[PDB]
Order: C-alpha cells, then sequence, then structure tokens
C-alpha cells in the first residue's frame, strides 16, 4: 500500500505496562506510545514516553548520571513473539492486512549495521558508545518542576536479539534525559514517588522494506 | 486523505507582512513560506525565513545575544482567527476541503507538554529554557557576507494561546541565529538596513491529528 | 503522483564505483545507496556509504583531521548528464515516468541559498565552513575495531555546478566521520587496506519541486 501506518501502547499513557532497560542490570516500567507511518520504503514517527520515580531503581544519582533507559519497538512481534522485548501489547496497523515487515529496519541496510542485543531477555539496555550505528535526535522533555530537567536525547539503531525466531529487525530507542544541576535526585530513596518525567511526541525517521 | 499538504507566507520571500515576535516586548515583521505534508497523522514539513536590518530593533548586539526571534503556525486560524498571531494572510490546503485539523499538533500528545503563551496578542516571544517541551534542528543560515552567519538552531513546540477560542493546537517555532565574533553588530544603529538573513527550508517532523 | 520513490547506487555496497570529493583536491572511490521518497513537496531519505582504506589517499592523519568526503545526489542527470559529479550508473523512479524534478531542492527555496561548486569536476568538495546553508545530522558510523569511530556529521545542502545544463539543483552531502584518540589513523600508507568505515542509513529531509 501507498501509506501504511503502525501504533502500539497507549496514547493516552496511562498504562505503565512497558518494559525499559536502564543501565547497570536494572529495568523499570513505563507508559509509551509509538506511531509510525511507512510511505515509500521511508518510515517516519513518533515515540511519547512517561514515568515517575516509585517505578524506578534506587540506585545512582540522576543529576551526575542523566536518566538513562532503553525501550525496543518491535514490528514483527505479531509473527515472533519472543521480539516483543518491552512488552507492548499488541499493534493495530492500517490498512489492515498491510505486513508488519513494512516497519522493520531494511534488511540491506541493518547488515553490519545491526547492534545485536544482550540475550538474557530483563537486561538489554546497550550504553550508546557501544551501539553498533545510530542516528540522533536532540529534544527537551518536561516533569516535575524540581527535577529541573535540561535537555534529552534519543538514538535510534537497527537491533536484534538471539533469541527471536526470524529474520525481521528491531528498533532500538535509547534516551537520556539530562537536569540542571540544582535538580533533585530521581533516584533519591527518599524522593516522592510522584516526581515524573514526560517527553514530547519525538520524531525519528529511518529505512523499512521496499520493493 | 492519504497524503494532505498545507501552505502559507509567500514562497517569493518578498512580502514583509509576517510578525515575528523578539525577546524584550519588540517584535519585527518578516518573510516566511511554510510547507507541510500529512501521512498517517505524522506531518513534515519546512518554514523559510528572511528579514533585514531596516525592520528590526536596534538593541543589544546580535553577536553576543544571537538573533532570536519566533514565528506561530496555525492551522486552526480559518475557524479561530484569534490564533493567527503571526498574522498570515490565508493558507491553502489540498486536497480542498481536507481539515486543517490534520496539521495541527496531536491533542493527546500534547497534553501537559503543550506550551501556553502569554496571553498578549503581540508579545508572545517564549525564550527557549521556558518552553515546556521541543525538539531541535541545527542549520546554517546565509546573509550579508559581513555578518559572518555562522550556525542556527530551531524548536518546534506544541503551542497555545489563551486568546484562542478552540482547542486545536499552534506551532511555535523558535529560532536562533549565531555569527563569528567578528561580524558587525545586526542591531546597531547605524548598521546599513540592508542586512539580512535568509535561512534554507528547514525541515521538522511532528505528530498531527489522526483515527 | 502521490507518493514517488527514487533510487541510486548498489544497495548491497559491494560496487565501490562512486566518486566521493575529499579535501585537498583529491577524490575516493565509495560504495552507496540512496533512497528518496516524496509526498507533498517534502523529501524523505537516507543515503548509507563505506569504502576501505585501500581506495583512500595516503595524507593528513584522520584521527585529529577526521574523515571527510561529500558526494552529490543529482536527479536531474537524466536530461543533464553533465550534474553526475558523483558518477552513479544510473537511478530508478517510481511509478515509471514521474519526473524527476520532484527530487531536486525547491526551485524558489534555493535562490540565495544555494551553494555554486567548484568547476573542475573531480574536486568540488566544499568544506562545511564555507557551504552557503545546510542542515545537520547527527549519527554514529561503524567500522575496524581499531578505527575507534565515535560519531559522524551529515550536512546536506542545495547545490550546482557551473557545468550543468540545466536549472535543476544537486543534493551535496558532505561527511565528518570522527575517532577517539587511541584510533588508528586511516590515512597511514602502511595501514591495512582493509580498514573500513560503513554508515547506517542516515535519514534527512528537504523541500523539493511542487505546484
Ligand atoms: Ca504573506
Amino acid at each position: 500500500p501507498e501509506v501504511a501506518t503502525y501504533h502500539c501502547g497507549d496514547n493516552l499513557l496511562e498504562s505503565y505496562d512497558i518494559f525499559a532497560s536502564l543501565p547497570n542490570t536494572n529495568a523499570a516500567k513505563v507508559a509509551a506510545y509509538c506511531r509510525l507511518a511507512a510511505a515509500g520504503g521511508v518510515v517516519s514517527g513518533t515515540i511519547q514516553v512517561t514515568s515517575y520515580a516509585g517505578r524506578w531503581p534506587k540506585v545512582g544519582n540522576s543529576v551526575t548520571d542523566g536518566i538513562k533507559f532503553a525501550i525496543v519497538v518491535s514490528p514483527p512481534m505479531d509473527k515472533d513473539p519472543r521480539s516483543n522485548l518491552s512488552q507492548w501489547l499488541g499493534a493495530t496497523v492500517f490498512p489492515a492486512g498491510a505486513t508488519t515487515a513494512l516497519f522493520s529496519p531494511n534488511p540491506y541496510g541493518s547488515l553490519n549495521t545491526i547492534t545485536t542485543l544482550p540475550s538474557i531477555a530483563s537486561d538489554w539496555y546497550v550504553p550508546e558508545s557501544n551501539l553498533v550505528t545510530y542516528t540522533k535526535i536532540h529534544f527537551k522533555p518536561t516533569g516535575s518542576q524540581q527535577l529541573q530537567l535540561a535537555s534529552g536525547e534519543l538514538v535510534v539503531a537497527a537491533a536484534k536479539s538471539p533469541v527471536q525466531t526470524t529474520k525481521y529487525e528491531l528498533i532500538y530507542l535509547g534516551f537520556t534525559l539530562k537536569q540542571n544541576s540544582s535538580g533533585t535526585n530521581f533516584f533519591d530513596p527518599n524522593a516522592s514517588s510522584d516526581l515524573s518525567f514526560l517527553t514530547p511526541p519525538i520524531p525519528f525517521t529511518y529505512l523499512g522494506y521496499y520493493q
């Protein structure tokens, strides 16, 4: 089809059922929404993510370390359930019965540029500097005023997992949010549970499957 | 419709009738052209802007402060004339009678990420660091050789004005142009009137209305 | 047509028959693939490039200078063969008989923002700071692990050559890849021929021809 769309997650950002990998062997739940539009083999889309201190492990200092996490968008999860690393709930593609293949990173482009994720499925975070390749987008997130969020980066990488049973690539999205030095520490064990961050829908583009 | 387009402004960049807001309760007129294409609820587009010293406030120093200004793109201005903050003299949509709603930042995405503009129609500039959320693009502008323009940033923020009568969101575009330290001061009262800057068409993407 | 596509180069990246212009009046052969999708006057696409040390001039130091080169995408080469500066073997447009004009940078946007390339036509490299206007994209390339490739920038500029016989603009893509200070020198005369870099498909957007 000429234009196809794909979405997963909760557009109201109220279901904290999405799995994020954090640095140093950690995990957190977030609410997220993803929309992709594919035309002519080129895919443009947005990701939007939110979470609060209550879901987050209590190690490190967010002011010095940044708030870092990653999620995986997995278009072939309909035919390869093991690829659903972020534990999404099941997409809507339009028009119905457009293949999800359209939203996987291009296979020819992915050769030798793809990141192979750690194969333990509760711990697939990869620091920016060990990603094989990526594209970088700059944005500003918002959140509780005391966090003093100043900026953020998104990296978009083509990825695969050894646990996958199919040929189709995934999209790894790594996030880094930064605070002004006077912000409070998000990872502080006595920090209020209700401290939260919320990104805008961050746009990205990549090459998908084509004829 | 599958693909819809929107444009406003003068593609020949000869009508200096677009109102730009500046730092410190100043304003300037610019010529501008904006084109958006929406497919699958994702919108990609460009903005191009030009102006000359004659039209610009003689205060501060552009070399140390940068040249800063903002314009608003306002898709719902056909049904809410008060939202036309930059005072575009009309807009065209194709195919005819596609709703302008398609080009407004997505309402679910906009919740809690939107910036509320100062409520006065002639003074709505918001410094980058007070924008609630945004996406950043880096470019290089051109202009009179003696300005020695080195680079620029565009920030794209979803916004709304208290003066609006509808729920449809606007796009706030904040610009910063930077000069090499030996360039002449654009804001100097004795500067030649003809000193000008001109951006290329700067591309941006955001999430719009969908089903 | 609503959506048109354009591609040139080898998607398997095995034919090192593409010319890239280099600093100091040098040139190198690369393998490259470019895909563009045009909707509503707005063009999005990717470029992917790879090459190895064997094909590269042995001067300077890549660690301190960076690995810099440029290629030209030339949509009107079907009607203006002289505009084929990077020497693509041909291009494919879909649907067949869609005009290649759609993929040229917009003519109204291009006036006064366009870069005029040097004329002796293997060495039309323009340093970033000499380009009239551009848009900048940040990415991370990959390659031989001893290169220690850390990051890269792509600049997208509208361009023309004095040797062209038509009005249609070209796309100049300038690359800079950077290495960690401990990486080996790609330009070392003793360096293994097989050292290589490979970018991901890097996405970009620009304004093309419209009605
Ligand atoms: Ca006008």
